[PDB]
């Protein structure tokens, strides 16, 4: 299914998830849509990071059918520093 994310630097992705995937599996494919530009290294880690649903901020240990994120969904990652 289709969820869409706002990313830190404002722009919206899609990515292409399962009720199945975990928290983190998710922040993996959004680091994976963001990599065609520096080159190098270059980033913030996956721990200075958290998404949010409608509100409230999602945990790991848990994936997304667990918050009942649905087709469509949009999610914003935040920084945790």
């Amino acid at each position: 299914m289709q969820i869409f994310v706002k990313t830190l630097t404002g722009k919206t992705i899609t990515l292409e998830v399962e009720p199945s995937d975990t928290i983190e599996n998710v922040k993996a494919k959004i680091q994976d849509k963001e990599g065609g530009g520096g080159g190098g290294g270059g980033g913030i880690p996956p721990d200075q990071q958290r998404l949010i649903f409608a509100g409230k901020q999602l945990e790991d240990g848990r994936t997304l059918s667990d918050y009942n994120i649905q087709k469509e969904s949009t999610l914003h990652l935040v920084l945790r520093l």
